[PDB]
């Protein structure tokens, strides 16, 4: 069975099962790459690549996740695009649908790229919205199952700490509701996903044997996990508020689980090396935000695996949607 | 098979340095690319081909057409944005154009006044395209005259009539009124006088028509403009890199040619259809069309939301025959 | 003999023989696609071109070189978030190493592009930072070989005229000191490259055969040379009235005393009044062109289009060279 012709617009739209054979085929993708093996099934394809917002990393795995499988790219950027102040989408997606075999998207509202996928006629991606990452979600998923020692994402347990009330907490929180893992967002009540989707997903949840908490208490949050996640907490409100999730190796230690891995989207503020980590930390006290140094270095940390899986993921998408 | 050895390493900078011949050789071409492609059957003739595309202006359609069809046919490309360039400023084009020359096999540009890419043409050394000037964006009409043919069952060029509407001296216009006199065509421009085409063009361009059996008119009068027409044809009534103020005393003027069901009707022909080369300002979902409709108290602009997308409006079609188009342009100057 | 997976960040970092192995390859490579014969070594290959400061030259000869080898390419350009700003160039090297090949950098501090290429894992290129721009030096190489008369690079005498404290004045005098050259600075003193470099490139030139010379004096400066080089001087109307008797004209092409003598220019240049920026400073001055008049640019002594097209094959072989299989 197969995703042929679907778009990939938000997790939501898929099935378990559907999201599994996303991350099995991903596996299978990485193999090949490795084993020098790869069979291009995008050959001949063109495909577009539209970023409103600058995202070198989403662009990048797009990029190279296409010219593996034997497309080709057109990256169009924030400037490049006419969309929505000179040209509308609907006429836009209906123009690159007749030269394009499949299309990206990474902008604002998820109500865009919906529109997109209604007029493109071909096979639609969403690259990041304001609501929802669904290919960050896939390359973690990934990157869990290949640091588990054979735990399906079913029997995982894992939190996410800081500000979950953006795309990349709701994304988690759906992911997990749908694989039927055990969530815990765990962070400043303000600062915990939309209502509504909780709602959504509490529901999903309760059909696929997960579980979602929603948490202040650190030590309650992170107790038994396999995986602590966090993400830049964006200030001199924001940072008081958030300090006490920062990811430390005390905060490691509280999982009592010696085997936890440590995962991050990035970028990271980890410690004096950036213009606005060392401008922030030096402003608070700090060193390092979100995470410290020694976690983000450590042996527990799996981030950079996490990354180049991005490309594995979004290579899986595009060859399960548009491959033959 | 003179004509084909005879388009080999031209450049392709305006409908004026082809013959009518040549013309149709090149839409032919496109059907030709058109079918294999949707057949699968492409034969890539410009296989280790590097070309470069300048924009100095921006494109959806011209610059995806341009990347899109030479991927199909095994070239690569390096995009070089308004951004990217600045030409002119730190290098004068002269030397730009013999720098990329000794790198690309052939260059796209789209910018400005026709005298700087008729400088490209000059001083590159290898085919250089025009994407769209000022003056002329030579690519689209072929695009326009390939869908023309593709609706018009039986009928050659010669035996179409058409008419144009609104900024009749915008680039489109221009090459309209070009390309109908070479392909022996009856076009009429209709629209202000003041936006009337250059009288020097008008005067070579009704040369042409004599000897091809084309007409050309240019009025001021709908009904005597559309009168029997197989096809509208509408662009927006400001172009790029004249300044957004241009607005403010333009739309009040091209208003009366605005194409609505009513000039459809006008027409007095049941299945005339409509072309826009595009971007069209047709209702409320561009900020841009929004603010000036509303200055208007209009809804939509060159053309209405009702005629667009009616089953008379033929654009998505134009749309993609852009690719195919430009794809015939490649592979005839440097394909082999 | 081979640089297989090494970085090519600076000219200091090789050797005569590596520098002459990479000459004759870009030799052999622009010979092979003259012919058609031309063999793809980086066929599969993904490489990143992270452009911080803008070059479409540069830019344009990694491109068609990563085309003509069967590699393809994604394009960073310039923005307001630069490496460092939001993330960390050791984690930036780290992410972008395991999703390409190979990697190009333009930008600010050879620092920023050493630390990439110790973090990166894959090769680094240096497409010019503020110190070293080696790529371009390679070319001047080639184009030179090709155009003396069947002298070899220890054999050329060559000045350089104007300002030559910058990235292309420091990179032609390490390859001179490399290759056993003798090179002529000529311009105002406080225009001289850093001292310190100079001290290093005179130590390189002992071992080798070379020879640096730094003067003020256009008439020493240029006699007996086989080429002269040079690049745009813009402190705008200051630099201009020190700079002016640099010029490179037809009567400094008289003073060197060779008729077949070449003049190059990495480019852009200022030649005339067909750039905005060319003609605002001609302008007050009174003059037409800049560092070089348009008759000598476009005489038959000049060479700068050689020199450009030689960026592509010069670049082909350093990636060939490093990441070619
Ligand atoms: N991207 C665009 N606005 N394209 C329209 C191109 C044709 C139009 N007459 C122009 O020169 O502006
Ligand atoms: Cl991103
Ligand atoms: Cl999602
Ligand atoms: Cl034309
Ligand atoms: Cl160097």
């Amino acid at each position: 069975f197969n995703l042929r012709n679907r778009n990939f617009l938000k997790l939501l739209d898929f099935s378990t099962k559907e999201i599994q054979f996303l991350i099995d085929l991903s596996a299978d993708l990485k193999k090949a790459k490795y084993a020098g093996t790869e069979q291009k099934k995008l050959l001949g394809k063109n495909i577009a690549l539209i970023f409103e917002k600058a995202s070198t990393r989403t662009r990048c795995a797009f990029e190279v996740a296409a010219f593996d499988q034997g497309a080709q790219v057109t990256y169009i950027g924030p400037s490049g695009s006419q969309i929505g102040d000179k040209e509308s989408m609907k006429d836009t997606a209906r123009v690159l649908g007749r030269m394009y075999d499949g299309i990206q998207y990474r902008g604002f509202g998820q109500a865009i790229v919906e529109e997109l996928g209604a007029f493109a006629g071909v096979p639609v991606w969403n690259g990041l919205t304001d609501e929802f990452h669904p290919t960050q979600i896939l390359a973690d998923f990934l990157t869990m199952l290949e640091h588990s020692q054979g735990k399906a994402l079913a029997d995982i347990q894992f939190a996410y700490l800081g500000d979950a009330r953006n795309n990349v907490g709701n994304s988690l929180m759906v992911g997990a509701a749908k694989m039927g893992m055990d969530i815990r967002l765990v962070g400043p009540q303000a600062y915990w996903p939309d209502e509504e989707l909780v709602a959504a997903c509490q529901a999903i949840a309760k059909q696929t044997g997960g579980k979602i908490t929603l948490t202040e208490n650190v030590a309650e949050g992170v107790q038994g996990c396999d995986f602590l996640y966090t993400d830049v907490w964006v200030w001199d409100e924001r940072v008081a508020l958030m300090k006490p999730y920062q990811v430390n190796m005390n905060v490691l230690k509280q999982t009592g689980n010696p085997n936890v891995k440590f995962m991050h989207c990035l970028p990271a503020f980890h410690n004096d090396e950036t213009t606005i980590g060392k401008q922030v930390a030096d402003k608070f006290g700090m060193k390092g935000l979100e995470v410290t140094e020694e976690v983000f270095e450590s042996e527990h940390s799996i981030v950079f695996d996490e990354a180049e899986n991005r490309m594995h993921t979004i290579k899986a998408v595009m060859v399960a949607t548009l491959g033959s």
